[PDB]
């Protein structure tokens, strides 16, 4: 019922760790992942547990933290940019999903805005 996760790791695509990646891994993703609304986000979406039998036919490009934090781990990303976008899908997501005024989307505004702070200090 739920898809496979995205991956993590990939042995044909070129991997780096630039001075921008390592701030996005060290400071970016350590304050959200430590914040008290990051539970939502530190895993996928979990459609069967959930009981959200349309998520993933609304949703095709799925993001979470737990995956972007592997993927700074492995060194998976290129360039900042990458990273940057999948944590704006993620956000992205959870706004298409659900709707204004729901808790969950009151606590991707609350990351985000944490977010943008700590990516505007890019290296
Ligand atoms: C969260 C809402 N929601 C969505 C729901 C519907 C549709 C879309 C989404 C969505 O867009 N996203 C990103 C979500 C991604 N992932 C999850 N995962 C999880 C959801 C619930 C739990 C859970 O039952 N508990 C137990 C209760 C606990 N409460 C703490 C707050 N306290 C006041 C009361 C107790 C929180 C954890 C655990 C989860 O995973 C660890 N839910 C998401």
């Amino acid at each position: 019922t739920n898809p496979p996760p995205p991956e993590t790791s990939n042995p044909n695509k070129p991997k780096r760790q630039t001075n921008q990646l390592q701030y996005l891994l060290r400071v970016v993703l350590k304050t959200l992942w430590k914040h008290q609304f990051a539970w939502p986000f530190q895993q996928p979406v979990d459609a069967v547990k959930l009981n959200l039998p349309d998520y993933y036919k609304i949703i095709k490009t799925p993001m979470d933290m737990g995956t972007i934090k592997k993927r700074l781990e492995n060194n998976y990303y290129w360039n900042a940019q990458e990273c940057i976008q999948d944590f704006n899908t993620m956000f992205t997501n959870c706004y298409i999903y659900n709707k204004p005024g729901d808790d969950i989307v009151l606590m991707a505004e609350a990351l985000e805005k944490l977010f943008l702070q700590k990516i505007n200090e890019l290296p």
